[PDB]
């Protein structure tokens, strides 16, 4: 439940937003040197139409004020800094991300794109289940990487396919976060590739924030060591405090249920992490239906025209807490809990299956 003065946080960034967006608003009340309708700094290069559209097509199982909070709680509760985090991401992400989660595998196996595929084929990094908490976990395994094996760009787009389905697994009323065990058996030299941990850190500190639950090393070797010493002074300090050694089942079993650990490290998870079943496609039927998706997005435009207008009179009301700004408040939640309900009607119409939709483990 955010506070009094969380909410004026909350209320400046829509504001910043929507001036952008040229949706009409009067932030007047709850304010940078705030000038009616110019647009921030951090967004001045944005073009208003591009980015209103895409921003509401990256929304997909998460509220609006949930997605936005992310940045804010990131950039602790700064405007200013806030907005800029929010400006580079919208500039960097664009359209490329939605067109990678909607493509999934299928995309990349269609346009031979050898380097992903290679690293979807070595199930490097995947979504094993659940921790305790009911994050996704994503269980990579270091000891199958190759800098030959994909450049730079494809190690990049893989990275980012992952977190993009693990987001799909995010569960109503818990942490939206991911827990990530990194599985350091049998690492050696062949796999010491300082470049993706660079990217990783950088690209995912400043697109993904407040996206970490916890971070598991697991049975680090002693060759580790002196590895670690150099990366860990490259982490965002709050997210070093996330990561913990785990050396055996019993401290795993304090993240992760054994129905979700895999067999080979003392659980009962008996995925098959040696042969990889690429998504076959018979679970797309409903991609070629454009008259129904036609009809949920236009009811997703409905959505999302209510929820701007009653943002912007919510930012405007003046006094707090009497019944008309109560109900205002209310309404921002139903109309939260009905874009969500729409993302759940429009995913298997724009959306391919990935291999966890056909696994039984994802279903949004």
């Amino acid at each position: 439940q955010l506070t009094e003065d969380q909410e004026v946080v909350l209320k400046q960034i829509w504001t910043h937003l929507f001036h952008l967006w040229q949706v009409p608003v009067d932030g007047t009340h709850i304010f940078h040197l705030y000038e009616k309708g110019k647009i921030h700094k951090a967004l001045a290069n944005l073009d208003p139409q591009t980015t209103k559209k895409q921003f509401w097509h990256d929304i997909k199982n998460e509220t609006p004020d949930a997605t936005i909070l992310k940045f804010i709680r990131a950039r602790k509760w700064n405007a200013d800094k806030t907005i800029a985090m929010l400006g580079h991401d919208l500039y960097w992400r664009k359209d490329t991300i939605n067109k990678i989660i909607n493509g999934g595998e299928r995309a990349v196996y269609e346009n031979n794109e050898t380097g992903v595929i290679k690293n979807l084929e070595l199930q490097k990094a995947t979504i094993q289940g659940y921790d305790n908490d009911m994050r996704p976990v994503i269980l990579v395994r270091p000891r199958l990487h190759h800098s030959s094996d994909q450049t730079e760009q494809e190690l990049e787009k893989f990275s980012l396919l992952v977190i993009e389905q693990s987001k799909l697994f995010f569960k109503e009323n818990y942490p939206a976060s991911t827990t990530i065990l990194f599985d350091l058996n049998g690492f050696s030299m062949s796999n010491m590739d300082y470049a993706p941990v660079k990217f990783l850190i950088t690209c995912f500190e400043a697109h993904y924030p407040e996206s970490l639950g916890h971070l598991l090393i697991h049975k680090a070797p002693w060759i580790f060591n002196p590895i670690w010493n150099i990366i860990k002074n490259w982490l965002d300090p709050v997210v070093a405090s996330k990561i913990v050694f785990t050396k055996n089942i019993d401290e795993l079993h304090k993240f992760i249920q054994p129905q979700y650990i895999p067999r080979y490290l003392g659980g009962e998870n008996d995925n098959d992490l040696d042969h990889y079943t690429p998504p076959d496609g018979s679970l797309d039927v409903h991609l070629k239906d454009t008259e129904t998706r036609a009809m949920i997005e236009k009811e997703r435009e409905e959505l999302v025209e209510q929820f701007l207008t009653v943002t912007a009179q919510w930012i405007e009301h003046q006094p707090l807490n009497d019944p008309a700004y109560i109900q205002l408040q209310e309404k921002r939640v139903q109309l939260s809990t009905a874009l969500c309900e729409n993302y759940s009607k429009l995913d298997p119409y724009i959306r391919s299956r990935s291999v966890y939709d056909y696994n039984g483990s994802l279903k949004v």
